[PDB]
Formats: structure tokens, C-alpha cells, sequence
């Protein structure tokens, strides 16, 4: 019933003051949506000032982000200014993957291989997209198990960006200009620490050392930990320093590891 603390506008969303996750700019609650009868996740981040243009820009992306419905994808209900900015998405209540790597060594080679394909189902979803999505920040933590199946969805677009279609550039206007291949080299990131249940490169303390280490050839020290040799060797393909020579999330759709 309507103990909602928080207010929807057409009266479809109630804000209970019930906290489900606390990080920095995200304070999500639990939340409820009246039509669907689905729990919803209620997120509010900090008030952003920003101009009569970019306060423009946010509403035509948020009617973006609906269109968008991907199994492998958590949904984007809606989103309203409020007095900050609160955004509204499907509540995942099975936690997410890195916690659910946290408890266990050895991940079976059926549910590595399951939860991987729609990883790279829910990724190339979003890169078929006009104008395609990029994530950016994919890892565990922002894929998360549900359902009673264990299906896996990927949500948290915040630092996501579209795919945008000078001479004497400097060495990091070229690498300013990445594309889809960074999302592939965080999905070998991701089924690395999900077949070592390790973080990788635990074994460095900032990013200058992790950028040193990739450059120079250094995979992480858990890498040489994968027991399986075809899994390796699609994390190989994917963790590739040259962006161009990175596999593709078609070739890995149609890799053996995948179609088996
Ligand atoms: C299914 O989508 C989900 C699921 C779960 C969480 C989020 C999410 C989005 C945001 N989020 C970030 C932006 C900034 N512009 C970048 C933006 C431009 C359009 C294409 C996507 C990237 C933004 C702009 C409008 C908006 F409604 C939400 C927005 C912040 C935090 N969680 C989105
Ligand atoms: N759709 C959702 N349903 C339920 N819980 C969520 C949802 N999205 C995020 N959370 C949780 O809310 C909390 C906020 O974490 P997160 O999304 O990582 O933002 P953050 O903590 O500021 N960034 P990070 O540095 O990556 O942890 C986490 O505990 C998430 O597990
Ligand atoms: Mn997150
Ligand atoms: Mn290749």
C-alpha cells in the first residue's frame, strides 16, 4: 500500500524507506511499480547542475534507455527530476556476480559457459543498437543473477557513452578513440576472475602498475591459474593490448566454447 516515503508523478512508482544498495553517487532503494507489479529498484544520485541544454539532453537519452529491452539486460522503467535526479530500473534481489564469485573457488565449466553467452548477448545487444551503446564499465559487479533459472543481466549504464560515427593528434587523442573492443576486453576480464575467482591484477596497487603490466606483455598472476585451455585462450583474444586484434563478439558466438 501506499507507504511510500517517495512520490511518483503519475502515480505509478512508490519510494519505500527500505535501502537495498549505498555507494557513492547511488543510493538505491527499494521501490514499486503499481502497473507491472514488479519490484523496482528506486536510485537517486546527486543533484546534477547542469545547463539548460544538458538538462535537455538527459530527457531524450532516459526515453533512449527505454527502448532498449534485452533479456540479458536489466530493464529502464523510467527516470524524473525530484528535490537531485532519480532514475528507476528492475530490481535484481539475487545479488550480483562478483559476491556471488566471493564464496567459491571453482566455478563449473556448464554455468561459466551459460552466464558467458549472455553476457555477450546482453554486450552485442548493445552494440547493435543505432546509435550503438558502449558500457564501459563492465565487471562483476554490475552483472547480476536472477530469476529462478540464474539467467545473468547487465545493468548500470551510468558511464556508458554512444558510438560516435585533426592531423598532428597526440598519442592519447588515438587511444581517445576506442570503439565496442573495450567492453570485449573487459569481458575477458570478467571471465577471468569467473573461472580464478580472483580479481585481476589483485597483486597491483594502482592503475599506473596495471597499465605498466599490460603494455609490457604481463597478463595478470591469475592467469596462468585457468585450468581450462580453451577458456584461456578466449581470455587471451580478448585482453590484447592492440584493440584491433581483439575477437569479436560474433567469433565469440560462434567459437566452439560458446556452441557447445
Ligand atoms: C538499462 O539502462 C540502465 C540500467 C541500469 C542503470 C542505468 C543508469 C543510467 C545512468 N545514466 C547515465 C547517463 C549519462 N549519459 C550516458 C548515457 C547516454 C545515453 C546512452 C546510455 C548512456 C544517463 C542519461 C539519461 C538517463 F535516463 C540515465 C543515465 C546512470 C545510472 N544508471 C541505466
Ligand atoms: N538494479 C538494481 N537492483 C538492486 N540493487 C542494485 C541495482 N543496481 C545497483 N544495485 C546495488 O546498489 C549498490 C550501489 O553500487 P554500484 O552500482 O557499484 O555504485 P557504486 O557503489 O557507487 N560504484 P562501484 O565503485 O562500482 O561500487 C550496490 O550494492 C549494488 O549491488
Ligand atoms: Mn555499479
Ligand atoms: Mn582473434
Amino acid at each position: 500500500e501506499t507507504k511510500a516515503v517517495g512520490m511518483s508523478n503519475d502515480g505509478r512508482f512508490l519510494k519505500f524507506d527500505i535501502e537495498i544498495g549505498r555507494g557513492s553517487f547511488k543510493t538505491v532503494y527499494k521501490g514499486l511499480d503499481t502497473e507491472t507489479t514488479v519490484e523496482v529498484a528506486w536510485c537517486e544520485l546527486q543533484d546534477r547542475k547542469l545547463t539548460k541544454s544538458e538538462r535537455q539532453r538527459f530527457k531524450e537519452e532516459a526515453e533512449m534507455l527505454k527502448g532498449l529491452q534485452h533479456p540479458n539486460i536489466v530493464r529502464f522503467y523510467d527516470s524524473w527530476e525530484s528535490t537531485c535526479i532519480v532514475l528507476v530500473t528492475e530490481l535484481m534481489t539475487s545479488g550480483t556476480l562478483k559476491t556471488y564469485l566471493k564464496r567459491f573457488k571453482v566455478m563449473k565449466i556448464k554455468v561459466l559457459r551459460s552466464w558467458c553467452r549472455q553476457i555477450l548477448k546482453g554486450l552485442q545487444f548493445l552494440h547493435t543498437r543505432t546509435p550503438p551503446i558502449i558500457h564501459r564499465d563492465l565487471k562483476c559487479d554490475n552483472i547480476f543473477i536472477t530469476g529462478p533459472t540464474g539467467s545473468v543481466k547487465i545493468g548500470d549504464l551510468g558511464l556508458a557513452t554512444l558510438k560516435r560515427a585533426p592531423e598532428f593528434m597526440a598519442p592519447e587523442m588515438y587511444a581517445a578513440a576506442y570503439d565496442e573492443s573495450v567492453d570485449v576486453y573487459a569481458f575477458g576480464m570478467c571471465m577471468l576472475e569467473m573461472a580464478t575467482s580472483e580479481y585481476p591484477y589483485s597483486e597491483c596497487q594502482n592503475a599506473a602498475q596495471i597499465y605498466r603490466r599490460v603494455t609490457s606483455g604481463v597478463k595478470p598472476a591469475s592467469f596462468d591459474k585457468v585450468a581450462i585451455p580453451e577458456v584461456k585462450e578466449i581470455i587471451e583474444g580478448c585482453i590484447r593490448q592492440n584493440k584491433d586484434e581483439r575477437y569479436s563478439i560474433k567469433d565469440l558466438l560462434n567459437h566452439a566454447f560458446f556452441q557447445e
